[PDB]
């Protein structure tokens, strides 16, 4: 049986999830809700995902970027925005930190949130510590796009999606994602 | 024919409109446009809209609440929101201002931002200058539900909607509506 994803609304995306256990990890238990997260972000065609996402309170967040999700952009774009596929990447207990203020601007969307997208600023540089699928403790080192999953995820562990981050004006459908920005918006890009 | 409602994306949205000229409301085009935005409002159940809405870069916007739109809803809930019914209104370059910094917060919604609501604070009361259907000169003052649609109404001319001044965490499906909220968000009403 597959857990489905919450949507806005449900208190467990708007408050902090709890951590897990180190070393609990391992626990058949933990691990099972891993494989669930991996399977729903790739069930529905997601990069990223976080245990709250399917109604789990743990600090929990999987990102993975196929070069064949990439392959269905822009090339101009896809390349701006520094992304690069990644194998997929588990991580409890994560604590992200910017590397630098650099920042970088483009349109984000979550799963909690479908149909819509909006520009919301990340930095570009982060660093994040916690522990593997396996309980051992890691500290990964990312940039672009994948910088920005990482960000993402993370949030949600918080409580916090795009939609109070993002610029204003820039929320928009899906579908009306490549009408021009009005006045005002800023740039698109990076510094 | 009728035009169909715009949807976060399009710059109509995201721009301030020009005002009409005075005495022009008369013309045809104009008064065109007043029957097809009341005739939209209404198609799709809504309580307020602004041309932009439709397409159209002028500062023109009807609202009206039925007897029959607030008949179903928690009286308990009408009740706290001050949501009286009242009839079909019309303002050409309206100009809001409030009438005191008496605020009220309740969840608001948008026709180009469907499946979603959010809490939302507004001005208790207010006033709105401008012209009626007819061109002539008219000062509206009202409180309650009413004042919350002139503001979201008045918001559009300027191109804003209630997403870049919602309360955080408040965001969500129209489903999870009723779901409580996360905590640290504030208490839904007055003052
Ligand atoms: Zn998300
Ligand atoms: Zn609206």
């Amino acid at each position: 049986d597959l857990p489905e994803i919450v949507a806005s609304g449900d208190p467990v995306l708007h408050e902090k999830a709890r951590e897990v256990d180190p070393g609990e990890i391992g626990s058949e238990r933990i691990q099972k809700i891993i494989d669930d997260m991996i399977k729903v972000m790739r069930l529905a065609p997601g990069v990223g995902l976080a245990a709250p996402q399917i109604g789990v309170p743990l600090r929990i967040i999987v990102l993975e970027d196929t070069k064949e999700y990439i392959s269905y952009a822009p090339k101009e774009e896809i390349l701006a925005q520094e992304r690069r596929h990644f194998d997929l990447m588990v991580m409890v207990n994560p604590v992200l930190k910017e590397r630098s203020n650099k920042k970088a601007l483009f349109f984000e969307g979550c799963l909690s949130v479908d149909g819509f997208r909006a520009a919301v600023e990340r930095y570009l540089e982060v660093v994040v510590t916690g522990y593997d699928r396996q309980g051992k403790r890691i500290e990964v080192n990312a940039s672009g796009w994948q910088a920005r999953i990482l960000q993402h995820e993370c949030d949600h562990l918080d409580g916090n999606l795009y939609v109070d981050k993002m610029v204003p004006r820039t929320f928009r459908t899906v579908d009306n994602l490549d009408l021009p920005l009005a006045e005002g918006c800023p740039k698109l890009g990076s510094h």
